[PDB]
C-alpha cells in the first residue's frame, strides 16, 4: 500500500471537483469554485487483508485550485462501489 502518482488528467480533475464540491458542502472553507487539480496527484491502495492482493479501496492525495486558492485533499474511494468520501481538506498549502 505505497503511494503513487497519477496523471492529472479528467479522472483526477474529477477527483478534485468531487473534493471542492465537499468542501463546499461542508462550509469550512467558504464558498470554492474549483479550478483545477496539479500534479502531483497520488493514490494509494487499501488492502482488504494485510498480505493478500483484494483490494478495498484507494486513498488519493490531490492538490486542487479552487477559487484561486491551493488546498491538499485526500480522499478515499472504495474498490466496490467507488465510493468517495473527502477525508481531508486544507489549506490554502504550499505549492507542492
Amino acid at each position: 500500500g505505497e503511494w503513487e502518482e497519477i496523471d492529472i488528467g479528467p479522472f483526477t480533475q474529477n477527483l478534485g471537483k468531487f473534493a471542492v464540491d465537499e468542501a463546499n458542502k461542508r462550509g469550512q472553507y467558504g464558498r470554492l469554485t474549483f479550478n483545477k487539480v496539479i500534479r502531483p496527484c497520488m493514490k494509494k491502495t487499501i488492502y482488504e487483508n494485510e498480505g493478500f492482493r483484494e483490494i478495498k479501496g484507494y486513498e488519493y492525495q490531490l492538490y486542487v485550485i479552487a477559487s484561486d486558492k491551493l488546498f491538499r485533499a485526500d480522499i478515499s474511494e472504495d474498490y466496490k462501489t467507488r465510493r468517495r468520501k473527502l477525508l481531508r481538506f486544507e489549506g490554502p498549502v504550499p505549492p507542492p
